[PDB]
């Protein structure tokens, strides 16, 4: 096993455990120590202001299992700080038979248990947990926790009786799944269910949802209903709150439904972020996020979604979201995203971004498997005065059109997504900073024309503003990670609406995933604009790449280089003529970024370990 | 609900949770302090000379489930104390995927990890789990803890490869089950195996066996050597120790050896107790104890038993256990016998009896269930100059016979159990003692005659020494916990050996098992005698009553009279006569016995609780 990154990569699967560690890791974002995370559980701002941070965890393995709470908190969503207890930065696992085959996923109630933060989790136990076999009721439960420490421990309540698990029963039969409680508090869902109290005796100030499906039958997301202010334990079931297809699809700008939904929430949102009102604003909006699985041939079988909905009240107490119109929340490699509510009126999304080696070829040699998304503030996206001869725009697929008076302009409504200003700053303000020239694409424009200024390593970000004729055929974009032999690809083709990355020469090591990746981009037009305008920022961390286009699309990827000089970045140009020419202006290179884990030394393996023939023989966990 | 003691019980099942608590409750022996417990575990004498017993524990309910190991100490078997941690009189409970289902029996290394005190327990996960089911590798295996402070609390290896479980891959397939792992030192088997560790490679100084079975074949003791001195981790399968046929019985004297072995141990003893010779010690007899299952109609389908073996070795470097007799260690409501070291060469045997309330009517209203037997000493018991016209001496069922010389008297081995001399040192002192006149039944006997002096409740001795001619047909005993209404008697019936236990009238409360109890007793006649001698004591407690005949027959049962003056005791005749006379001498009565538990109240329930509707969803445990 060579560590050599001037020559070709040798047979890398030679390697030992965690000698790859530093090689494609994130330096300026969220990440375990070390081993195996996936989704984001547990957020919330504590009474100090800080974030605390969750994430589902499997210390010293590279695969799923006995998956538990790992923690850290953040002043700023940038520079984090590990919880360091009994358990190392575990704060929730495995340790009861409701909930030992895996503490999942779960979700905040800041003012729960003797008025302590507390956690409702789905709890498993035995027997097949998914959505293409056989579960049966009581595998997947929900279960309370509270802190007295402000996330350092959790203590559940007892097992029994009037106690944990506290939701347990199917609320419908033959459930794909029955996961990912989301409590929220919802001024709108009271407004509409208070004439109906009497039907359902339920009067709490929380909802939840849970997360599943019916065989044969599509996706359901379930609604409850805390049944009194002040007390935790009993939770009302209303009634499906959204009911989708067998792997229905809404189009090409909308994912698919899948057969089952993971990791759902529910907000309201206005154009400057979180709307707490009862229906009253005629600005904001309602959104569901939710992950849909086997609707999909690649990504693991996984979208992240939304739906923007509008709430009817059915004669039975409960509440129904129609879906109004249904978006992507990331087009790449991510998904199990989390919103939560941060002061000054914010829902603040983060979502996780898995590897690319989906056979398992160097988990063992990395030591580690995953991180998360930035955090993004969500927000009503309003695109004014758009042109009625925006091609496409009367599909309004995952956005909304309301006309002028006079028919002759559009206002565009869709969901909204950016990195929280707090990251954006850091990152600016610790990096090199360096403004580049504007650029015309033209006849004379090369394939690809590095920056003036080189990144010095992969921790970098680019933005750009990429003004095209109103009839292209041209493509541009940023070229990333690169060196003569590899490089990543971002282009955007506004004549297909597509902005594609291409990771054929991404990497020298042939295991990694290589397939393009493809998100859908509305260009609106804006009236008596001869041109159309794609901003693109871009994050390099480490194997990370994270696209924002317009405050709107968002694609995370992975690219895993070999050589040390595969760094570079530059302008793409395909079809830039004298007649056809790309504009390219407010170009700017953040070289460096942020250490977002300052305490932690560059290498945080602790080792890998085997479960041994156990794992096997209980079945419920890989082992390793 | 009336507690009325003077009156006729009422409908006793109206009766709330833990009323009946002191009604029947024994004071003088081991007992949890509420709820349920069975079979003894982890029984060691600590270095300061303190008597450390374990119990398979489930607090707060009535039935088994999540089962822990319960703890106390005692310096002399008699007077005790609760253990007191963070789970109360718990030391040991499921905590880990590969013992969340129940910490079964384990037993005791003295110098196990790091010297410490270490048990090997059977730490069981999810599946069927039963000699009758099909269970499956993984749902039983073997797991080590141990102990930094005397056994007040206990710390398991970690999960893992070359961790715990240390023991999982079943030694043959189709196991009826796998459980109850019995470490012990042998210089006999070393000695025995000494010429072939180079076919095996296991020279540890600890054996183990594991008790179990073969689907449709019968029950198994398998044994295992540690493969090296001073290492825990590694245990070696030689072979079975131990082979019966499917529902197999040695005869009347012997029980039935059923489908499967539970709590299976393995000693040497001399005439003195316990035996640590190599072989050499020709008064020396190698001994197996046993539960087996399913071979049994009645008590719990239950028998404790045990037999005297010879080793064989095999040419796989293993060792055949052949029996040579084979006998029953109680005859009554017990089982799950657990054996153990003490100072000064004694091996302490102790069992668990259970109600005799097998529907489960009243159980809510004790608020507990199940105490211990008596801790006995075990050693070889030894009859000299034996007549050879003792009727059946020959058939040699649970004993051996050694003819003298010149074929005119017969020495007879058996196994012996009795008493330990501190409990019984203990009772008498502590109790008013009544020295009874000598009584002769003849043709003027009532068939009762109570006792010249009275218990004055329900904890006492009795003892005496019942003399019958070689040709009786007389019956003669002791009938306890009598009132005019309510009575057990214990009769013994030399003309067809059997002592029986009636109990169709030990209570007005019909829910309580009635049914006769039966022991077989082999009057061993002695050369020149012209009478034949049984000696008999009875201990009262609560509602047990333990049996002990010649230091050789045990029989406990229970008895659950209503009425408070149901305390009475005397002695039975049947058939006495002028010419067949019963001398009865020796007599004593022993009013009171000792408080066992000084630090207890008198009522040690903290309520009972019900797991919920997720009991019979996981369908591990019955939930109360
Ligand atoms: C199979 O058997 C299993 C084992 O028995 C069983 O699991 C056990 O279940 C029981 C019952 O549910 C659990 O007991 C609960 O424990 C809660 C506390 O749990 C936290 O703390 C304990 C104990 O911590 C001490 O000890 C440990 C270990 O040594 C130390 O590390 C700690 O530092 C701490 O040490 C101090 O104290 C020790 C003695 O206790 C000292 O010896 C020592 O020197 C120290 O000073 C930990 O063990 C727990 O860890 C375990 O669990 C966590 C998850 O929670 C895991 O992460 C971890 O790995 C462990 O597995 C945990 O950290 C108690 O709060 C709880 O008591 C409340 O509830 C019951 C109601 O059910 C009430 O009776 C009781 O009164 C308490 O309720 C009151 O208090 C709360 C708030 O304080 C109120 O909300 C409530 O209304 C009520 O208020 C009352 O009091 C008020 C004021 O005082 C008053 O105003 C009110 O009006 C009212 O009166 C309960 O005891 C137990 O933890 C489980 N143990 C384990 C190991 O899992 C399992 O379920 C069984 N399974 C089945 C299938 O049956
Ligand atoms: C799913 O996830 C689960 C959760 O992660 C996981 O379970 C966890 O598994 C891990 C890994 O197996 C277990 O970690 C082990 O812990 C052992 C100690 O366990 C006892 O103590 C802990 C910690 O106790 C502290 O904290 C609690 C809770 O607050 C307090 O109550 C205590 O009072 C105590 O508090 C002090 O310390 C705290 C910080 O630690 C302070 O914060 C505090 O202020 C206090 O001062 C308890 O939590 C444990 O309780 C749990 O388990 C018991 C049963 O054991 C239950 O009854 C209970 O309910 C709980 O569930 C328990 O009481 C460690 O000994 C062990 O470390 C040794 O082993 C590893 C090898 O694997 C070595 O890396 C390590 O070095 C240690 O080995 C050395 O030490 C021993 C002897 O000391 C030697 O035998 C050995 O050779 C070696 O020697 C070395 O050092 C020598 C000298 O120093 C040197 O001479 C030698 O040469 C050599 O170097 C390991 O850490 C963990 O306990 C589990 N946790 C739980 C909650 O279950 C689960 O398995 C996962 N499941 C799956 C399917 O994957
Ligand atoms: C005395 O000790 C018992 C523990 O043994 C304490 O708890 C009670 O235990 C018994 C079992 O011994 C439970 O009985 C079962 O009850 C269920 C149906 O239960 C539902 O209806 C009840 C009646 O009003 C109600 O109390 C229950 O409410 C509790 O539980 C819910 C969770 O469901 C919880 O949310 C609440 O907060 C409460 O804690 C519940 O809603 C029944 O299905 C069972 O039937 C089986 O067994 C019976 C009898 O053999 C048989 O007839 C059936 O056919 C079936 O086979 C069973 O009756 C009882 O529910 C428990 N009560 C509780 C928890 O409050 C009891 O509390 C102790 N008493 C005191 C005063 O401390
Ligand atoms: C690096 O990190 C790994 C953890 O990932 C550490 O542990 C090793 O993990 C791997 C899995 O990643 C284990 O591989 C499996 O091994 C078994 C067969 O194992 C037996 O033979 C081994 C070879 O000599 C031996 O080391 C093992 O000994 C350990 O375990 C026993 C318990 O059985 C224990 O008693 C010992 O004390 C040891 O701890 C064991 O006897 C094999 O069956 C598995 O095969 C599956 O997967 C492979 C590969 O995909 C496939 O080919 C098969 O067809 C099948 O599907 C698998 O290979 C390995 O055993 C673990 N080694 C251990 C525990 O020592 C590893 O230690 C870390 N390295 C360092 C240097 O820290
Ligand atoms: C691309 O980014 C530019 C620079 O941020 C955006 O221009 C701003 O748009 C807002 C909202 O209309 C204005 O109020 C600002 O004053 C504009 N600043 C400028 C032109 O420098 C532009 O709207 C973005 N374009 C798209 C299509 O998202
Ligand atoms: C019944 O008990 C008596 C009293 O303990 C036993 O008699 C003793 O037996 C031992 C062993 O042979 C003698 O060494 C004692 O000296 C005897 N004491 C006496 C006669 O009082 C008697 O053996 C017991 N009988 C049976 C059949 O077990
Ligand atoms: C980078 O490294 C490779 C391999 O060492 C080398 O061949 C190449 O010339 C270097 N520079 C660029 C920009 O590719
Ligand atoms: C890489 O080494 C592995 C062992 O990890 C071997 O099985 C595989 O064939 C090798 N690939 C080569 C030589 O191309
Ligand atoms: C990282 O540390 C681990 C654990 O000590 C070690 O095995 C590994 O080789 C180290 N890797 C690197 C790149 O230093
Ligand atoms: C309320 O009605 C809806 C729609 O019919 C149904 O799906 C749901 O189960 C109902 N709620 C109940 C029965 O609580
Ligand atoms: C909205 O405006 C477009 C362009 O003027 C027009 O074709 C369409 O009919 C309008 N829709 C409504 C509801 O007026
Ligand atoms: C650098 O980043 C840290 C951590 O996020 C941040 O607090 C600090 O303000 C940044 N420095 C700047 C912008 O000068
Ligand atoms: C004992 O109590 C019962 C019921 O109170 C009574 O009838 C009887 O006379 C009393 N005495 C005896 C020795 O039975
Ligand atoms: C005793 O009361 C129970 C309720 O625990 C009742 O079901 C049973 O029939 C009663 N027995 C009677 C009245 O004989
Ligand atoms: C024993 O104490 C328990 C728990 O406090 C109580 O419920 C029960 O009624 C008591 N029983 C008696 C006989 O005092
Ligand atoms: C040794 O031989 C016995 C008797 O044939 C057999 O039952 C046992 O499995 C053997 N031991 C092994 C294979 O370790
Ligand atoms: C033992 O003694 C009895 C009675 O003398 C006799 O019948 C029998 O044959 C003897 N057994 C042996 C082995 O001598
Ligand atoms: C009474 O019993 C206690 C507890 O077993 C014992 O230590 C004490 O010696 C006994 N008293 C006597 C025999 O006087
Ligand atoms: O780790 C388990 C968790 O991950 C998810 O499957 C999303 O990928 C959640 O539905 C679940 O709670
Ligand atoms: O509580 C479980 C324990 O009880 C027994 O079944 C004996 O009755 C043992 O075989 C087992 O270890
Ligand atoms: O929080 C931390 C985690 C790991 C480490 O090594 C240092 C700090
Ligand atoms: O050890 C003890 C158990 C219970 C109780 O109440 C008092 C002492």
């Amino acid at each position: 096993c060579s560590l050599d990154q001037t020559v070709a990569p040798g047979n890398l699967t030679l390697c030992g455990n965690a000698t790859l560690f530093t090689t494609f890791r994130p330096k300026a974002r969220f990440i375990a120590p070390e081993g195996w995370m996936n989704a984001p559980m547990g957020l919330y701002q504590r009474a100090d202001g800080s974030i605390h941070a969750g994430y589902q965890s499997h210390p010293k393995h590279i695969q799923w299992g006995n998956i538990s709470q790992g923690a850290a908190y953040s002043s700023d969503f940038t520079s984090w700080t590990d919880f360091n207890g009994s358990e190392g930065y575990k704060t929730i696992w495995p340790s009861q038979i409701y909930d030992i085959r895996g503490v999942f996923d779960g979700s905040i109630i800041k003012e729960g248990i003797d008025g302590y933060p507390t956690i409702l989790y789905t709890s498993t136990s035995f027997g097949p947990l998914g959505a293409t076999l056989n579960e049966a009721e009581g595998t997947e439960t929900q279960s309370l926790a509270y802190t007295t420490d402000d996330g350092a421990s959790w203590i559940k309540l007892g097992y029994g009786a009037g106690q944990n698990p506290v939701i347990y029963e199917w609320p419908e039969t033959n459930l794909t799944g029955f996961r990912d409680p989301y409590v929220f508090q919802s001024p709108r869902l009271e407004a509409l269910l208070a004439n109906t109290t009497s039907i359902t005796n339920a009067t709490g100030d929380h909802f939840a949802t849970i997360s599943g499906g019916v065989h044969g039958d599509g996706a359901r997301l379930f609604l409850y209903r805390q049944h009194t202010t002040g007390e935790f334990i009993k939770w009302t079931y209303l009634g499906p709150l959204v009911t989708t297809g067998y792997k229905e699809s809404y189009g090409e700008w909308s994912g698919n439904y899948g057969i089952n939904f993971e990791t759902a929430g529910v907000t309201r949102l206005n154009p400057a972020g979180a709307a707490w009102d009862n229906g009253s604003d005629t600005t904001a909006v309602d959104f569901v996020t939710f992950g849909t699985e086997q609707g999909r041939a690649d990504h693991q079988n996984h979208w992240p979604l939304w739906a923007a909905v509008d709430y009817e009240v059915r004669d039975n107490g409960s509440i129904e979201a129609v879906i109004a119109y249904s978006g992507v929340q990331d087009w790449g490699r991510s998904y199990a995203y989390a919103s939560f509510p941060v002061e000054g009126y914010r829902q603040v999304s983060v979502g996780w971004i898995y590897e690319d080696d989906d056979n398992v070829i160097l988990a063992k040699q990395f030591g580690y498997q995953g991180a998360f998304t930035l955090f993004r503030d969500l927000f009503v996206k309003v695109v004014e005065n758009v042109s009625p001869s925006t091609p496409g725009l009367f599909e309004q697929a995952s956005w909304s059109t309301k006309n002028s008076t006079d028919g002759m302009s559009v206002t565009v409504t869709t969901l909204g997504q950016r990195v929280v200003p707090e990251t954006l700053a850091a990152y600016k303000g610790n990096s090199t900073v360096s403004t580049l020239a504007p650029v015309m694409l033209n006849e004379s424009a090369a394939a690809y024309t590095p920056f003036s200024s080189q990144p010095t390593d992969r921790f970098y970000a680019l933005t750009g503003s990429f003004e095209f004729g109103l009839n292209t055929t041209a493509k541009a974009g940023f070229r990333v990670l690169a060196s003569e032999e590899e490089y990543t690809d971002i282009w955007f083709d506004p004549a297909s609406e597509n902005l594609t990355v291409v990771r054929t020469a991404s990497s020298l090591i042939k295991s990694f995933g290589n397939d393009t990746e493809l998100a859908k981009v509305k260009l609106y037009e804006i009236v008596g604009a001869e041109s159309k305008t794609l901003n693109l920022t871009v994050f390099v961390d480490g194997s990370v790449i994270e696209i924002y286009a317009n405050d709107e699309v968002a694609l995370s990827t992975r690219a895993y280089p070999w050589l040390a000089n595969s760094t570079g970045a530059g302008l793409l140009a395909d079809g830039t003529t004298a007649g056809d020419v790309v504009g390219v202006s407010g170009l700017e290179l953040w070289d460096g970024l942020v250490d977002a884990w300052p305490a932690r030394p560059a290498n945080t393996s602790q080792g890998l370990v085997w479960d041994g023939p156990t794992a096997a023989m209980y079945g419920l966990f890989a082992g390793y």
